């Protein structure tokens, strides 16, 4: 897992409107 980011990689995160990740990436939300 990561520290800031806490997003799952089964991709159930669906983060974006409305991430509160310090340090993201998720591509998008990147
Ligand atoms: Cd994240
Ligand atoms: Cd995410
Ligand atoms: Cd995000």
């Amino acid at each position: 897992m990561d520290p800031n980011c806490s997003c799952a990689t089964d991709g159930s995160c669906s983060c974006a409107g409305s991430c509160k990740c310090k340090q993201c990436k998720c591509t998008s939300c990147k």
